[PDB]
């Protein structure tokens, strides 16, 4: 039995003290002239290479001085600090060299720690770099994660400097995969070309291999003429092998072309009584209802946000204590292919129904019950999508509840009962814009074009605001029925303003129908009526947002018409 | 803080290396037994190996060291503790464990075995432990041995190891003012028999041992007996002791200051900040001496006084950290001199108001509202005062609540509302006894001679039912004459070889009055033995208990409280 | 010759002068988020000082006195009362300045 109370801590601390005082040392590591007198026992324990270094009978087993090369001394001191105390304390810059030295020394625990740290830090730019790093040092978890991140982002960037310097096998795996998040088939073609234009006459065979990989759909466009311009002289059989890649090799449709603009819904009426709420989706064009997996599977009252790059995030929320609703500041992100939710850096305050707004690539969480007891309650907190951290910003002018916030013209706009403040995204200047003549709450707003459409409130209030004009005006009243309960939802659909409303009467069933609204007509034309045979009841606390999803990755929601 | 995960990983990897013998460079050669180990672990654990390897001598460099004057098993257990931290300590090898720990100067194992020995000190190894603490310098063990040896040995003075003791240790023991003896002559004869263990090896110490005993026995008998055992023609001792007993004026010791007193627990706290306190009444000094508070204000407990005059506390509940109370099975022992409660081995099950009864040296706790509450919730358990452990006994056939128990004729007699069962320690069985004709509860009984006197019962009353063990029958004697329209609080106890009663009565719109009566056994009448004046004794409460015991007025202090 | 009205419901520092007959603000005493500050203003050794205690959620009270300057409008750190000698006081406690005898009085026993 390992008694952790007395001996373990005391033994570890005394070993660390002996290391500090250079006591009972019998082995010293020479690293480019730097001396590291650590002790044989702890070396052989942590590392799986030092045990063979000191146990296997050779000339270095009986050697007081050992000249170990190809290892960094700063990283080696970090390793020996982790070896005398159990604490790694890794930064964000020296992770690559630390992992390389750990792999060379075969230290499993620090290898796993660095693997987890790297798999948690594939943010935006090191994706291709760490993918190449994992290709050099075999790491299945890192390889798969970096491959997915590359298939997600490089398909939208395809210009990274590090991407040019890649091995043939990794590039073939990337290109031949059917996970390319590209809505068009020419971008991958030009990416492959530019990968084969900066290094030509050196990778001509690999040029032919990538040419075959990109396949006929993009091979029949321009590649022949560009290659004729750039081919080496006196090349004949290369023409023969290039001409062959027209008929064969199974031309098939890709997966990134299925970016159907749909609607993501949360907190729906769960089918099985064992579950409370569920997240589902609706297809405006396919006229189908898809489902999504709950991010925590137990926590509710979350807020949604969609970046211009079509990303889904979940922040805040409350979960039942399950003693024998507590608020959690956790954060999550939705995977567009794996149909799962990977968590991210949690917030600093446990918010209830936060309002997340994206601007300048930053996620801004406005209001939503930060803590309540916090003296400064009229406050906000934003997110960094690149650095993966939360930065405090200028607080709210006035404290508001059940508010809504949108982004227009790269500027933060938050709407409340009657007031509105514009927060300069860069100058952090909360300046009052205009005040509504009607006091309505429990409503949301949509940022369509350059006009904010605040719909609903307690109703059918249609108050249109323009940034360039800075004024509030009414347009019309949405066609509703007598004694109805219009749950209004305003959102952009296919670059056209539309609404999604549900009416409820006494002893009557709910009806779902979306209307097409015109700017100059001030009328909501009947666009499409959602049939109850495909979509069932949603509820009251459901939320709506616009985003593109994959039908194959998701699954249809089974429900009897 | 230091990462505990990496610490335990390092420790288990080092222990794996030790078991597999990979990086061992130094081998300990003890009586032909190989002990392959490392230098780092030995240096970290022991303070002798750090001076053995970091010295610069022959054995410091020799990969083979012949460690002598040690034991193989002790060295093995020390090494395995240094490699994994587990110290399996039994009741036999602790002596050699301490010997090797002192030889190797390992502080952790030394402290662990010191704690084990401070817990293991008892009557049958008191002198041996004191000699061991004299051989190896250990002040804590020496002081605990001093106290326990003084008390138990002055009670017993028959240990075989007492003969083989150093002169300085005996001088310290005999000259101390903490000895517990009813008379000053038993120590005299103990010293005489120790001196007569040898003849000439004790002659030089004869002049010193008599210098610590009072001269009241240095001129009476046991001076010619030494002359009988004197070496022949020795004229430097007879005439020496003839004119030597001028100094050392007779001073009474502390052991002769024990008086029959009534110990009270859970009394009404004079200070309102405290919840319940403990006081004591002096039937002879006519005063109220304060007592130490129960351990962690342990309420709802039971008391017992062994024939050796020892006080114990078992069961009870502590307020959990408005009503809030949690029951704990902690056990404690009261120090008659230090005025403190020394913790002992806790019980197996928690109890509320347990009946502690002593018999054949075993402490019996019958019932007491156990948390178990099973089919046989009437399970009783005895305590071993020799091995310091608890052992279950035959369960009580019937489940009883608010019961009392006494010991008569080497048997346990537990009493309930109307039934009685006698437990036979020899056969571990229960036998049906006589049935009472009155249903009374919440009363106490005192065992005087071979009779059981169940006094009171239900407030209480003046009903008395006397039971005879030899006759096996319940008979009435009389009713205690008390003031009408009152609620007396009867307390049966044995004192001065007679059955007296501690009955506190309260009248209407009047304060409680304290008075004790002497019950005439042959005349069947309660006679006024003494009236307790209210100028010294204040209110105690209702849930207070009383017991018969002896205490030292010198060690205790008078309670400062207004009449 | 100046009245220093401190606190109120906070850290309001309103200084009044008899010869000038006007109320003015000087500065704010350093207070943290949700720090219940029991301000106490009193004269110490012919120098204006304050005795304040801060309380947070799931946190222990801290006692510290600061030295305030008239022309600086700042409460310089004069002395921090260690909890090893002084324990918690409460909410309705009062403070006043006076001279006493140490021999006649007795030290308050309390575990650090």
């Amino acid at each position: 039995r390992q008694i952790n109370t007395e001996y373990a801590v005391s033994l570890l601390e005394q070993l660390k003290l002996f290391y500090e005082q250079q006591l009972f040392t019998d082995i010293v590591l020479i690293v480019e002239g730097t001396e590291f007198p650590c002790h044989k026992m702890v070396l052989a324990t942590c590392s799986s290479y030092f045990r063979a270094m000191f146990m296997s009978g050779l000339s270095e087993s009986k050697q007081t001085h050992v000249h170990l090369r190809n290892v960094d001394a700063a990283t080696l001191q970090i390793i020996i600090t982790y070896a005398y105390t159990g604490n790694l304390a890794m930064n964000d810059s020296t992770v690559e060299q630390l992992y390389e030295t750990a792999c060379f020394l075969q230290v499993e625990d620090v290898l796993q720690r660095c693997r987890e740290y790297l798999i948690k830090k594939i943010n935006a730019e090191n994706c291709v770099r760490l993918l190449s790093f994992a290709d050099l040092f075999s790491c299945e978890e890192l390889k798969q994660s970096a491959k997915r991140m590359v298939e997600h982002k490089f398909t939208a960037v395809y210009h990274q400097d590090a991407f040019m310097q890649l091995s043939h096998d990794l590039l073939i795996d990337i290109l031949s995969s059917d996970n390319l998040n590209v809505e068009k088939e020419e971008t991958v073609r030009e990416a492959a070309m530019l990968w084969l234009e900066y290094n030509t006459e050196s990778r001509s065979q690999y040029l032919s291999s990538v040419l075959s990989q990109i396949r006929i759909d993009a091979l029949s466009e321009v590649t022949q003429r560009a290659w004729f311009q750039g081919l080496p002289p006196n090349d004949k059989s290369v023409v023969v092998q290039g001409l062959y890649k027209s008929m064969p090799k199974f031309f098939k449709p890709r997966l990134g072309m299925t970016k159907e603009e749909m609607m993501i819904f949360i907190e729906a009426s769960s089918e099985n009584p064992c579950s409370l709420y569920s997240s589902v989706c609706y297809s405006p064009q396919a006229e189908k209802v898809y489902k999504l997996c709950s991010p925590p599977a137990d926590l509710h009252k979350v807020g949604t946000v969609v970046t211009p790059d079509n990303d889904i995030y979940i922040a805040g929320g409350q979960v039942p204590l399950k003693n024998t609703f507590r608020t959690v500041n956790c954060f999550y992100w939705f995977d567009a292919q794996q149909n799962t939710w990977f968590p991210k850096t949690p917030m600093l305050f446990v918010r209830i129904k936060p309002s997340l707004v994206c601007c300048e690539g930053y996620i801004y969480a406005i209001g939503g019950d930060s803590v309540g007891g916090e003296l400064n309650r009229r406050t906000v907190e934003r997110y960094d999508t690149e650095k993966d951290e939360w930065t405090m910003v200028s607080p709210l002018p006035c404290a508001w509840q059940w508010s809504a916030a949108v982004v227009v013209h790269d500027c933060i706009y938050v709407m409340t009962l009657n007031l509105m403040y514009c927060y300069f995204p860069r100058s952090d200047s909360w300046v009052e814009m205009a005040m509504r003549q009607t006091s309505r709450s429990f409503a949301s707003a949509a940022a369509f074009g350059d006009k904010i459409f605040y719909i609903g409130g307690l109703s059918v209030t249609v108050e249109i605001y323009d940034v360039n004009k800075n004024e509030w005006k009414m347009a019309a009243n949405i066609p509703a029925k007598r004694y109805s309960d219009p749950c209004v939802r305003a959102v952009v659909i296919s670059n056209s303003l539309c609404v999604f409303m549900r009416e409820t009467h006494l002893n009557e069933r709910a009806k779902y129908v979306t209307y097409q609204y015109d700017l100059e007509l001030d009328r909501w034309s009947l666009r499409q009526h959602i049939s109850e045979r495909v979509l069932w009841d949603l509820g009251r606390d459901f939320r709506c947002t616009v985003g593109k999803l994959y039908p194959s990755c998701l699954e249809e929601s089974p429900w009897k018409p």
